[PDB]
């Protein structure tokens, strides 16, 4: 029943984290070993002595020694028979309508072992990272549990492969976006297949770039490869039959990092102008909308789609303005939805790394995100709800904790800690927000744990107020009908009664102001003190 499971992964990536939660919270024992030289590999399997080895995420062969002695199951983001190291890249380039994930045995030939479990699913037209993080991740969880059942039963035999194919590593020539020859659909497919790594190569404004995060543009028209407009640092680029937005780019050099396009293109954008669209405007054609505000049934819904959940200083202020617009609206509740792939991951570490002074940009970013939290907290006459459709970590978790209610989809993974970014003290009113939910003893325990927890475990400990839904869309529906019932009851007014009283009294405003002050002083030491752990850890996070 209580198996001992050793993870071999290249990195402790999102799928490895999700599996870790699913098995850990089922009373199993999981050791994670980030694949090293095959020697530490053999030696660590010796020392740890597992019942079962999972490889959620490998980029090299497991030593024949190890898996001939321990049952070794490999995750493959393809249907049974699909072999190769870029399964999803190829599935998307080839326009596959149906795809799947396979759990197969380790063997001497790459991806040729017998199958222990698989799932199939209809393929969305979407970024690779998002297929991986939703359909692939969910399927892999089902496979592993099934294999765990088949294993503890001891009497299971895997299905040898039959029909099978090999797709080699994909070269950049196949990904290259050629603006004069490629229609919008072809550019979406190329960028989708390279998002978020390695990027689709291209030439923009004479500069050689990698493209990331593409959105079709249905209104603006021009010459293929022309930069039509700017919009919140994205650029709109003419294609063969229309236009496409690209929010993020990377120079094709070694030391450079993904940044907003306007920061990569920089001074080359002299001519082009901004083409704004408020989050509350209504628009009939497909365009790029970073933040979206929509009112349904007396509720204000704020969508914000910050690439990779990273919140730049500037994006914090765009969000704060949409919150201020909502608080002046005929709505009883205000729901922050993030995006379908992330709720939030706190400060944009890439825009911090890129700034002249990362400490100063770190100072701007933490104050801006604190200004968002403060605005949420000081909403005495309205209900506020955090809706975690996707994962969240570091400052993004505590952004959500400032809302009256925090709901999350099933499968959401949380990292309520700064153990990966140099032990930042954190802010976002966590000294107020966190103990009001779990007490100072547990809250500090939460922040000391570098391992993730599911939205399920977070609910159990009282960190959040409810988990439900299997998909983003389901979660959205159930969340709406749950908030809908509450503001249509006498409980809603008896709740604003208390909240109006406390959150306008001077003893509360000064309480929370002393919290923001105490946190920023610790964070100021983190950004400028002698101990440079935070800057060291940011450097490696951003260049991996
Ligand atoms: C939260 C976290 C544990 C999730 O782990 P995970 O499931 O393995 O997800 P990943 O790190 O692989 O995220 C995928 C992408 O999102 C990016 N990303 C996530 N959070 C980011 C952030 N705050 N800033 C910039 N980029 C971020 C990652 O760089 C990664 O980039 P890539 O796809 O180009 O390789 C992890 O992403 C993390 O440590 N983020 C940093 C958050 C932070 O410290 N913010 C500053 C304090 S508020």
């Amino acid at each position: 029943s209580h198996m001992r499971i050793l993870f071999l992964s290249y990195a402790f990536n999102s799928l490895s984290a999700r599996l870790y939660c699913e098995l850990t919270e089922r009373e199993h024992e999981v050791s994670v070993e980030l694949d090293v030289h095959p020697d530490l590999t053999v030696e660590a399997a010796e020392l740890y002595k597992p019942d079962l080895i999972i490889a959620p995420f490998l980029k090299r062969k497991i030593p024949q020694e190890v898996w001939k002695k321990y049952k070794t199951l490999i995750i493959h983001p393809g249907p049974p028979g699909d072999r190769g190291p870029n399964a999803l890249d190829w599935a998307i380039m080839k326009g596959e309508r149906i795809w799947g994930v396979t759990l197969l045995e380790a063997s001497e030939e790459y991806d040729a072992g017998d199958v222990w479990a698989y799932r199939t699913f209809p393929m969305r037209f979407a970024r690779k990272a998002s297929i991986y993080a939703n359909e692939v991740t969910e399927g892999v969880v089902e496979c592993v549990l099934e294999a765990l059942e088949n294993f503890e039963r001891g009497d299971f035999k895997p299905t040898p492969q039959k029909e099978h194919w090999w797709n080699p590593k994909m070269e950049q020539e196949l990904r290259r976006v050629d603006w004069e020859q490629d229609d919008t659909k072809t550019v979406l497919r190329k960028v989708y297949a390279s998002d978020s790594q390695p990027g689709a190569s291209s030439k923009v404004l004479g500069k050689e770039v990698l493209l990331f995060n593409a959105y079709p543009e249905e209104e603006l028209k021009g010459k293929p490869g022309e930069v039509l407009a700017l919009r919140d640092e994205a650029v709109c680029i003419g294609t063969r039959d229309g236009a496409v937005w690209i929010t993020h780019m990377r120079e094709r050099k070694k030391e450079s990092i993904k940044l907003p396009s306007a920061r990569v293109l920089g001074e080359f954008l002299k001519g082009v102008k901004e083409d704004p669209i408020k989050p509350w405007e209504k628009v009939d054609f497909k365009t790029y909308r970073e933040i979206l505000y929509e009112e349904e049934d007396g509720i204000g819904f704020i969508h914000f789609n910050f690439y990779n959940g990273a919140m730049s200083t500037e994006q914090c202020y765009r969000l704060l303005e949409t919150i201020k617009y909502a608080k002046k609206r005929p709505v009883k509740a205000i729901v922050l939805l993030g995006s379908e792939d992330f709720f939030s991951n706190g400060m944009n570490l890439n825009t911090i790394e890129n700034a002249e002074s990362p400490a100063d940009e770190s100072w701007r970013n933490i104050n801006a995100i604190d200004d968002v939290c403060e605005e949420i907290l000081k909403t005495p006459d309205k209900l506020t709800v955090a809706g975690m459709q996707g994962n969240a970590g570091a400052g993004g978790v505590f952004l959500a904790l400032t809302c009256d209610l925090v709901f999350a989809r099933e499968g959401v993974v949380l990292n309520p800690h700064y153990k990966n970014i140099g032990n930042l003290y954190g802010s976002e009113f966590w000294t107020y927000t966190l103990p009001k939910r779990v007490g100072w003893e547990k809250g500090k325990e939460v922040m000391e744990n570098r391992m993730p927890i599911s939205s399920k475990k977070a609910f159990e400990i009282g960190l959040i107020d409810g988990v439900f839904g299997k998909t983003p869309k389901e979660f959205r529906q159930r969340l709406k009908e749950r908030i809908k019932n509450f503001i249509n009851s006498k409980d809603f007014y008896e709740f604003i009664e208390k909240k109006k009283k406390e959150r306008t009294s001077g003893e509360w405003l000064e309480e929370i102001q002393k919290c923001r002050e105490h946190e920023l002083e610790k964070m100021k030491l983190n950004f400028y003190g002698f101990d440079t752990s935070y800057h060291i850890a940011r450097y490696y996070f951003v260049r991996a």
